[PDB]
């Protein structure tokens, strides 16, 4: 009712709850209204934007409330990681990214990717660009993880 849902394409929504913030600021709506949240035609701020001080990040910095830049504090807002993301493109079977595989493999880290503009800042990145270190390529280069230059079947289906 007073809980606002922030829907995400590949994960459960993050739910902003007024109750706990009101008990915190003593119903002073002025703290967050028409200053922090214009709530008129907002974009979908990214976590990096929040790290810059936008959205929830205007407070969740570590000083006032837990920071949005803490791998151990993501659970404070997000329930989990996400559901398996399926990538579609012409020329190969669906490429699938799973967290069940990766997170437990990176000691539970999250910002390694989510706060890495070279790993998340793209849209329909190609294998060429992955080779130059973009997206999956930032780690699948035979140093960190198996190279993206080959191993097609390890990521793509029907291969
Ligand atoms: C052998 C070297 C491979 C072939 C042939 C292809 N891949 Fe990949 N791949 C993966 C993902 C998650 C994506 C999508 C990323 C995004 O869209 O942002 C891709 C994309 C492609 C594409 C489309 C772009 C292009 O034409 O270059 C094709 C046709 C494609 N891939 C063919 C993931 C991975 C990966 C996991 C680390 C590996 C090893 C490969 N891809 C290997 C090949
Ligand atoms: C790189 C190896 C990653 C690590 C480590 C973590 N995540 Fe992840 N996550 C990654 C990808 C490839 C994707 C899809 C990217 C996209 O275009 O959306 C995701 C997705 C999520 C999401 C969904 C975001 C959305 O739907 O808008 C969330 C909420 C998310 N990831 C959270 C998350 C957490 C909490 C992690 C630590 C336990 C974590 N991810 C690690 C890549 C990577
Ligand atoms: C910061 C901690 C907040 C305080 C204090 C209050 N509100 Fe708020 N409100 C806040 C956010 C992050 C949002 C989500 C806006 C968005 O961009 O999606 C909201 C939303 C509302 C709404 C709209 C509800 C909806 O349509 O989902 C209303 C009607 C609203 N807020 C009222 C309200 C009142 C009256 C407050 C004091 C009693 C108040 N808010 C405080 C953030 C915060
Ligand atoms: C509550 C203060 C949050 C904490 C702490 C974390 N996230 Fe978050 N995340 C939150 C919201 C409200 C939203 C949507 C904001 C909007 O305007 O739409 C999100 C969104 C993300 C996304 C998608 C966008 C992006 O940056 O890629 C992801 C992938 C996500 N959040 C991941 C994430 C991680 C890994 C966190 C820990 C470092 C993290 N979030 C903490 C609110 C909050
Ligand atoms: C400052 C003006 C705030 C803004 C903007 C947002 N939050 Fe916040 N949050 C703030 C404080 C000072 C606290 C209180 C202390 C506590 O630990 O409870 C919080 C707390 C939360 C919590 C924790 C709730 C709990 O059960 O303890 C969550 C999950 C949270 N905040 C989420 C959240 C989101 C998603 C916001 C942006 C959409 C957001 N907060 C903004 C102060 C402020
Ligand atoms: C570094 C943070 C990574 C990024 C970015 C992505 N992956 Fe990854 N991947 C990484 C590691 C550490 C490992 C371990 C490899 C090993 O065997 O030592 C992996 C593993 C995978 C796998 C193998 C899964 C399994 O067989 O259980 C796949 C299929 C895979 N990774 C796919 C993948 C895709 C599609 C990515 C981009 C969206 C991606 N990974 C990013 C580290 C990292």
């Amino acid at each position: 009712t007073k809980n606002v849902p922030f829907k995400l394409k590949n994960a459960a929504p993050v739910i902003f709850s007024h109750d706990i913030h009101l008990k915190k600021y003593n119903n002073n709506c002025r703290i967050c209204h028409i200053a922090l949240f214009d709530l008129r035609k907002p974009k979908r701020y990214t976590m990096l934007d929040m790290e810059k001080g936008k959205s929830c990040g205007a407070c969740h910095t570590g000083m006032k409330a837990f920071s949005v830049a803490d791998d151990s504090q993501c659970v404070r807002c997000h329930s989990g990681s996400a559901r398996p993301v399926a990538y579609r493109m012409k020329g190969a079977g669906e490429a699938v990214f799973s967290h069940e595989v990766h997170v437990p493999m990176l000691e539970g880290k999250c910002r390694t990717c989510h706060s890495n503009r070279e790993i998340t800042g793209g849209r329909n990145v190609t294998m060429a660009q992955m080779e130059k270190g973009k997206s999956c390529g930032a780690c699948h280069n035979d140093k960190m993880a198996f190279t993206v230059a080959g191993n097609c079947g390890k990521c793509h289906k029907g291969m």
